[PDB]
């Protein structure tokens, strides 16, 4: 089987141990506490479970005698015993991707990995247990955005004059990657070197995107903040606006914000922090109660070059429901309803 | 997406060839013989098949700068074609976890692992071909016991005056662990070396476990021993006594045993087996033909310090079947029915 | 859990640093054009995915100090994000197995691996876009041949004289794999070099497998030639004769060729390949538009002794469907209809 069989094998001259096996091993014991409004969903949903995102990866580079873009490679595997999930996790599951590389024009990767809007909400705005409120959480039709992405590719820019990169990608939808859909998407990203500061825009487009019985374009903005500075506090925040169109005419907007504390000294760092989704919009009216919030808080330990222990506390707050456009309930990040949560880590890096 | 997206690669300092990667490479060519009182359902789970149980793993141990009890994680695949089942397995289906260590203490380990009464049944109560009746064999309601087992907590002690050792653990149940219900489970196991002989005990209880339209509480206890002579011989034997309650009042007692004999001269060893399960008891009343034994014989030849070949005769002779407490079959390992099995096999652990 | 449990690892020395990591790094950037008859299944089906055929893998020897043939195993992962497909392949899904060899008798592997007329089918007659139409395509009913299959012993000669070499296997089937059935085959090759030629047959024979409500016998025969010049010319050919009888008394025929023609010059190589499947026949009637065929071309380049860079194009066009022995439509390559494709593709050994 396959576009070549195993001819590599039988012709090609071994490149061997040219290679890297690495692993993240992270471990989150997570205690929940659901108010939903029905006692038995909230004994099911909560309690206590170890969130094992442990994963293994390889990756390499190779220069080809006769091509000067140096070759890279990687396949990640999947977590291994998340929670609120069986065990068990293939390789290829998390980024995984081949590309080429030059120091005049950055580096192009095609296969599974981050879009670049997608980056910019999981690090720095989705952290620390943020990201049901601000990664997935939201209540607009279509897709606001893909997140890890499979038939993609993506160019990352060079560091220009020290100061200024950008991020561009586009790719292949959820259904098209399965031969069942014509979805695809596009994005951009760039980011601005200042003093001790970084200034973050990002920008993604969805297109034929299917779902409650119509068809879906989907544009979406952000902007942000980081910085770091001298006396141990560093910060972020940012502002993230989401337009939707079907293809019966209804339009929908929400938008949505995000900002993060942290101070750090010695061996240890504190950390705040807060996202919000504002109330969604249908056709140029507000719907009430459509909007969630979380707040978080957080102390972590550098327990070692290598590694951190961790201890952190949030409460979310999500919307009471709506529905979609073919009047059934729009799944959202509240649906399974509100709930907090104290959790303590660890996370190494070999 | 994750507890802390990518950020330990991107801040940790990377502890470069500080992992090994391990593997027991395991096949056993098997051929069943059914006698299940329907001649089509014989043939089909009747025959030669290979029983790949080959895995690959990953594990290691740190010590933190800044911590003095050190980490220790590991990642164990699955096993890769066993018999019954398709090709291709996981990592992280095999035990999974990560926790701490010190000589004063023993061993703390958070994730997937096997309770303590399963170590003990499944070795050397298990061993060779007694599981179907003694490991996973039963007809009991609820859960007699987990085995292998995620979102687990468990402490292993040292041995202490060289003699005395306890195994304890408590974590969620199969539901939990999907956020799907409540239940969970807590046991523990003792260890006594005495001249020649090593004596065992275990407990299990399992509570909130959802089966057959009822809820149900479970208490497993065990009791064996294990003795080597210096002539060669090596015998175990033991007791399981398996207790139920149900929500509506229904009471369910099982009992059973195991026992193997091995002679080991110079390469080799020979080895019977022989467990049973007893009929089972509700309500103070014995069902007949709720029983099921099994008688198992064995030679292996110590082929390679790293390895051994083994061939192995083996009769299952199940039960006839029960009803649970919903007037539904409940399934048993007898559900497909008595067969006989020879098999060799191989066994490698690099 | 399994048939020794853990006791290799508990009693056995590990024989460590034993074992080897390899790689195929495999990405394929495919577009295609349908022209299925609908234009919406056109949409779906084409478009531009990436197929990642990236795989890891495990393997080793080991001379045991009591046994002469030297023990040999693999453990050889799947695609990891092939196009049509989800991400993520698990360890096992590809050649895994293990296995002895001595240079007097060749080897003998156990578990999972190609049958050897699938070997010749796949390699050379499949390269490059050719197995749409001879690996898989077909019209035949029962199973032509398998692939890669699990539960399967096979036996590789040596070359005797340096000339003649046999591939032998049998195994369980499909169903048999699951204990859902009774499913086997068998079958063999040979290989006659002979100064810049080698002379190819093989034959397969699959029992009792069941489709279209009835059992089915298959054999299936194949001779093919192969050559290499000095001059940089080489090329194949094929013929490929496969028979089926079904319980009812019905016959089925059709035969398939395949070739390609190559130029290697300095750091290139180009390839021009076609095959085909001629109308089937079924109880001595020709059944009319059952043909298929495909032609391709293809361009390569020899980046590095461990990598090439190729773009290939290739047209297929299929056969216009038929009936199986139950008036339901009977799945081919070609029921998602005719389709033209565009790639280019790297691939790299370590
Ligand atoms: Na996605
Ligand atoms: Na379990
Ligand atoms: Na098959």
């Amino acid at each position: 089987d396959g576009a070549n069989s195993d001819a590599a094998k039988e012709y090609l001259t071994k490149d061997s141990f040219s290679y890297e096996v690495y692993g993240i091993i992270a471990m989150q014991a997570a205690y929940r506490d659901y108010d939903s409004g029905d006692a038995k969903q909230d004994d099911n949903l909560g309690g206590m479970q170890l969130n094992n995102e442990s994963r293994i990866g390889f990756r390499g580079k190779k220069q080809f005698a006769n091509f000067e873009p140096t070759f890279i490679w990687q396949i990640e595997g999947g977590y291994v015993d998340p929670s609120f999930g069986g065990e068990g996790a293939g390789l290829g599951e998390r980024d995984t991707f081949v590309g080429f590389e030059s120091a005049s024009w950055g580096q192009v990767r095609l296969g599974r990995v981050l879009t670049p809007m997608y980056e910019l909400v999981d690090w720095p705005a989705s952290n620390p247990g943020l990201g049901d409120v601000y990664d997935w959480g939201g209540a607009i039709g279509g897709a606001k955005y893909q997140d890890r992405q499979s038939n993609t590719i993506r160019w990352d820019s060079p560091m220009y004059a020290d100061k200024f990169s950008i991020d561009a990608a586009v790719g292949a939808g959820d259904k098209a990657g399965l031969g069942a859909g014509d979805d695809y998407w596009g994005g951009i990203a760039a980011h601005y070197k200042l003093g001790p500061l970084q200034l973050d825009a990002a920008y993604e487009g969805n297109r034929n995107i299917e779902a409650e019985g119509q068809t879906w374009e989907n544009n979406t903005y952000l902007v942000g903040v980081q910085g770091w500075f001298e006396n141990g506090i560093s910060f972020f925040a940012q502002y993230k606006y989401m337009e939707a169109d079907a293809s019966n005419g209804v339009n929908e907007k929400q938008d949505a914000m995000s900002a993060g504390l942290m101070y750090t000294t010695g061996d240890w760092q504190y950390k705040l922090g807060y996202a919000a989704n504002f109330d969604l919009e249908r056709d140029g009216k507000t719907l009430s109660n459509t909007s969630d919030d979380v707040v978080s808080a957080q102390i972590m330990y550098f327990v070692d070059p290598s590694a951190v222990l961790y201890a952190r506390a949030r409460m979310n707050d999500f919307n009471e429901g709506l529905d979609g456009l073919d009047d059934a309930a729009r799944w959202t990040s509240g649906t399974n309803g509100d709930y907090n949560e104290y959790s303590v880590g660890v996370e190494y890096y070999f």
